[PDB]
């Protein structure tokens, strides 16, 4: 129970009634830093420990797709966390409003969550913090090492974040302790699933045939579900991960993405079971410098630029290179709809955004091959990024992610990445042409599987 992994938000005064944690990022009950530390807290205290879970407002934002993948792994959650006596409450609203009033109806004495870099996380703690008076701590539970431990700075290249990070890993990779019961036991969600399905039903991707775009058996929600994919990760797809994961032909990934956005699943936890595979070696280091080293710098950028979304946090190479080619002709021009329903001309590209359409996860080669040509088609870099998150965050199961802020960042303004030769439009961009890609793998393949 290392104490670097917890920092306090707020100073208060601690009340004598139970130990809130107001989970967010890391829906799982095994495997949590931020419950383990919450269930050591209440212990001290001699009061139980609770578990709060705010139904937000944005939900609206994103698709049904998530919001079942979501709200089906709570109900699984509620079961487990009984099972060790601990409570559960959903709190249908913002979490200024919902966490305040519940502090002082139950008599809080001290409040725990979870860590997010993202803007709206620090958005709903402002509001948190104006209306609580009891001590109030953040627990890293999602990356090994604690983001604000492992630099103490934004990292311009994976090449040096990651000896920080490795340096880190001896202390920081460890087993977990089993998460204690409590001494004592102290609207459902499938009804709060039906309304907001309800809600949202106007906006569901529907193909012309008015029947859903999205196929939900592709990834079952829930911990149980993501240590399967985990263990068949291991015993079937690791061996050749080294050599397949720039196929998009191939399912050879780990398919772990949509478990780890939701926290359903703990990268430490993977990392330990990998670590422990004997494996075809190249096969694990790849698999551990994308969960390890990318995930993590990827919270590392947002939590150490404010903006993270925007053109502004793009390298000055990078700023300067796009700049200067700001009024270049594009090639095509293609608008956020016509992008939404694959119509450009580049079949590559409408395929890779059928997969997404229709699974909600997009391989990660044809991921950075998307951004960048939207980048190439939109009258700006900003414009460019505002389609692509809207697009990541509208449709991915894994999206609204400090990977997916990143991600799109590195693929439109070179952030963790280096300037490569000077094209028009794009400038010292990294490209990537479709020629290319057709060196790299079976194009025609992916083609007619998503279309
Ligand atoms: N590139 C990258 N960046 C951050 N984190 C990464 C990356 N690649 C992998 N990972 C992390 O490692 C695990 C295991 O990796 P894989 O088994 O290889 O991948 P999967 O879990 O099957 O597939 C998900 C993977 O394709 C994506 O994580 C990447 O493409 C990164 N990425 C996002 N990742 C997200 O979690 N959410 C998003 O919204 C993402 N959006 C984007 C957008 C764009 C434009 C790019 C280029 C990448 C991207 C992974 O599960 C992950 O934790």
């Amino acid at each position: 129970m290392n104490p670097k992994r917890i920092r306090a938000l707020k100073s208060g005064k601690q009340g004598d009634g139970p130990v809130v944690y107001w989970m967010s990022r890391d829906q799982r009950a095994e495997d949590n830093w931020a419950l383990l530390f919450s269930r050591a807290i209440a212990k001290e205290a001699n009061v139980p420990v609770v578990v709060v879970f705010c139904l937000t407002d944005e939900f609206l934002e994103a698709g049904i797709r998530q919001y079942e993948f979501m709200l089906k792994g709570l109900q699984e959650l509620e079961v487990s966390l009984s099972r060790k006596k601990i409570p559960s409450f959903f709190l249908r609203g913002d979490p200024g409003e919902k966490i305040s009033r519940f502090v002082k109806d139950y008599n809080a004495g001290t409040l725990v969550t979870d860590f997010s870099p993202l803007r709206i996380k620090n958005q709903w703690i402002e509001k948190v913090i104006s209306g609580i008076s009891i001590p109030f701590f953040e627990v890293d539970a999602h990356n090994v090492v604690p983001c604000w431990e492992a630099s103490q700075k934004h990292e311009y290249a994976a090449h040096t974040f990651r000896p920080k990070l490795y340096a880190l890993l001896p202390e920081f990779l460890e087993e977990f302790p089993e998460l204690e019961p409590n001494s004592v036991t102290p609207e459902t969600l499938s009804d709060v699933l039906e309304t907001g399905v309800k809600a949202l039903l106007p906006e569901r991707a529907l193909l012309k045939n008015k029947d859903p775009l999205f196929e939900p058996w592709h990834f079952e929600p829930g911990e149980k579900a993501a240590k399967k994919v985990m263990e068949s990760f291991i015993a079937d797809r690791l061996d050749s991960y080294g050599a397949l994961r720039n196929d998009p032909t191939k399912n050879m990934l780990s398919n772990l993405s949509p478990y780890l956005h939701f926290g359903q699943i703990s990268s430490q936890r993977v990392v330990l079971e990998v670590e422990k595979a004997e494996s075809n070696p190249g096969s694990k280091k790849a698999f551990l410098d994308e969960i390890l080293i990318w995930k993590e710098i990827s919270d590392n950028f947002c939590y150490y630029n404010p903006g993270y979304d925007g053109f502004e946090s793009f390298p000055s190479w990078a700023k300067e290179s796009l700049n200067a080619h700001r009024n270049d002709v594009r090639s095509h021009i293609f608008t956020l709809e016509e992008f939404e329903a694959g119509k450009t001309h580049d079949p590559l590209w409408n395929a890779s955004q059928m997969e997404l359409l229709s699974t909600g996860k997009m391989h990660g080669y044809t991921r950075m091959y998307w951004a960048k040509k939207i980048l190439e088609w939109s009258e700006s870099p900003e414009k460019a990024l505002e389609i692509a998150i809207c697009l990541n965050d509208r449709y991915e199961l894994d999206g609204r992610d400090p990977n997916g802020y990143a991600g799109i960042a590195w693929s439109i303004g070179g952030v963790h990445d280096r300037a490569w030769g000077e094209r028009e439009v794009t400038g010292k961009i990294r490209y990537m042409s479709y020629e290319g890609c057709k060196r790299k793998f079976d194009v025609k393949l992916y083609i007619e599987k998503y279309s």
